DNA sequence: AAATTTGTTTACTC
DNA sequence: GAGTAAACAAATTT
């Protein structure tokens, strides 16, 4: 099921986060120093973030895509080393 | 030139 | 609106 309590950080049980991808991707791409990260490294942060995420990487892969490009306020801004995303506060 | 990842929509529940 | 699934297209690497 779903959070048994008000647990905070710990990703160490599989159990699924109480937060929605549009806000889960808000706050991986605020983590970064620069305010911004790669498609993969969001994959990345996913993973290490949140084990319930490290069994059905197809199933959430598509969502955070589809969560992207659906959200005014995430915004794919053109790099020296490739494509990134940021987040309009506004 | 594929192959594959990365971006956009649309639609269907709930 | 959120989560999921999917069809289809763009941009990016083998």
């Amino acid at each position: 099921p779903e959070f048994f309590h008000n647990m905070d950080y710990f990703k160490y049980h599989n159990m699924r986060p109480p937060f929605t991808y549009a806000t889960l991707i808000r706050w991986a791409i605020l983590e970064a120093p620069e305010r911004q990260r790669t498609l993969n490294e969001i994959y990345h942060w996913f993973t290490r973030m949140f084990a319930y995420f490290r069994n059905h990487p197809a199933t959430w892969k598509n969502a955070i895509r589809h969560n992207l490009s659906l959200h005014k306020c995430f915004v794919r801004v053109e790099s020296e080393k490739g494509a990134v995303w940021t987040v309009d506060e506004f």
